[PDB]
C-alpha cells in the first residue's frame, strides 16, 4: 500500500464533474474544481486545469495526471508549512501517509489548525491523538473515511485499508 492507492480508495475515481460531499464541484480523484455554485465556473476551471475544451468530461489518464500533481502539491505544502513539517518529519512512513491524506482532503491550512492533535502525534501519543482527532467536524461529516485515517495514525499499519 502507498499514498496513491490509499487516496485512490478514499476519493474514488469520477470522469465527470460531480458534487463532492460538501456540494462542491469536483472531478477525477478528489480534484476540487471550485467552491462556487456555478457549473460554468467549474467547467471553466476544468478546461483551464486540463488545457482543453472538456465539456465536463475527462479521461482516465487526465484524472491521474491531476492526481499526481495534487499529491505532489500536498507533500510540498506540508514541507513548507512551519507547523506541519516538524510533525511530518517525526513520523514513520505509514503515518506520514495519513498526514498527507488529511492535507489532500482539507488543505494545509485546515490541518495546521488541529493544533492539539499535531502535538500529540509529535509526541507519539497515538491513542490520545486518535481520540482528539475524532472531535472534529471532519470526523462527523465523513466518519468512515476519518476512521480509516485515524486508525492509520493509531496503529501505524495499513490494516484499515487492506480489504478495500
Ligand atoms: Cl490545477
Ligand atoms: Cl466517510
Amino acid at each position: 500500500m502507498n499514498i496513491f492507492e490509499m487516496l485512490r480508495i478514499d476519493e474514488g475515481l469520477r470522469l465527470k464533474i460531480y458534487k463532492a460531499t460538501e456540494g462542491y464541484y469536483t472531478i477525477g480523484i478528489g480534484h476540487l474544481l471550485t467552491k462556487s455554485p456555478s457549473l460554468n465556473a467549474a467547467k471553466s476551471e476544468l478546461d483551464k486545469a486540463i488545457g482543453r475544451n472538456t465539456n465536463g468530461v475527462i479521461t482516465k489518464d487526465e484524472a491521474e495526471k491531476l492526481f499526481n500533481q495534487d499529491v505532489d502539491a500536498a507533500v510540498r505544502g506540508i514541507l513548507r508549512n512551519a507547523k506541519l513539517k516538524p510533525v511530518y518529519d517525526s513520523l514513520d512512513a505509514v503515518r506520514r501517509a495519513a498526514l498527507i491524506n488529511m492535507v489532500f482532503q482539507m488543505g494545509e491550512t485546515g490541518v495546521a489548525g488541529f493544533t492539539n492533535s499535531l502535538r500529540m502525534l509529535q509526541q507519539k501519543r497515538w491513542d490520545e491523538a486518535a481520540v482528539n482527532l475524532a472531535k472534529s467536524r471532519w470526523y462527523n461529516q465523513t466518519p468512515n473515511r476519518a476512521k480509516r485515517v485515524i486508525t492509520t495514525f493509531r496503529t501505524g499499519t495499513w490494516d484499515a485499508y487492506k480489504n478495500l
